[PDB]
């Protein structure tokens, strides 16, 4: 259900709502309007830890409830492949 | 409770004293002001080992009492983090 949901989550919402916060501080950059290099490098960093929560979040997806026939192969396979794009 | 917290830290507690008594040495120097190059790494060194005592805690913390759902594995890789860091 929705607590067992929550619960099962741990941090991932957390990191989720850190990566939006990070995401909101820069659309303004920080301090001023600047872009560049490091800037988008340091973006992609915190991309991937979105990308490793949304993992956690399609596992306990299908750990606690119905299996299905998703398997964690094709979906690690499908972050790698995002990360990499 | 407090007395099997005590119990399952072992010597981290005793680490982490010995880590601060370092420290207030390493605020007089030893014996006179001067600081430079060693100076830094042994307190690396050092601090590296307070880390490795908090995984002990961060540890037994979560092994005696309820599991939750941090896991070891995004622990120690944000202990080599804050170590490389
Ligand atoms: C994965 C493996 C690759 C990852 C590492 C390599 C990519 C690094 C790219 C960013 C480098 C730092 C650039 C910082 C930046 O924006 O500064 C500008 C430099 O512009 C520039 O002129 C950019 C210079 C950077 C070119 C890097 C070319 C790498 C070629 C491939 C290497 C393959 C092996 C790498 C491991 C401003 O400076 P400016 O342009 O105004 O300054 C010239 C006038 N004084
Ligand atoms: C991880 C891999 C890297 C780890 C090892 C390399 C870093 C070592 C840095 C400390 C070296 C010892 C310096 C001690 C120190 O403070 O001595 C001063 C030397 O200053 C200086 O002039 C500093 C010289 C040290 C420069 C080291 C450059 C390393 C380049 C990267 C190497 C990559 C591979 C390393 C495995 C005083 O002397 P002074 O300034 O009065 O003396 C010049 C006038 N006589």
């Amino acid at each position: 259900e929705l607590f067992t949901n929550n619960a099962l989550n741990l941090v991932i919402i957390f990191g989720s709502c850190a990566a939006l916060i990070l995401m909101s501080f820069w659309f303004r950059r920080g301090n001023r309007k600047r872009k560049g290099f490091l800037f988008h490098a340091v973006q992609f960093l915190i991309y991937t830890i979105i990308i490793s929560a949304v993992g956690s979040i399609i596992n306990y997806v299908i750990e606690n409830y119905k299996l299905k026939f998703i398997t964690p192969g094709v979906i690690d396979f499908i972050c790698t492949s995002l990360i990499a794009v």
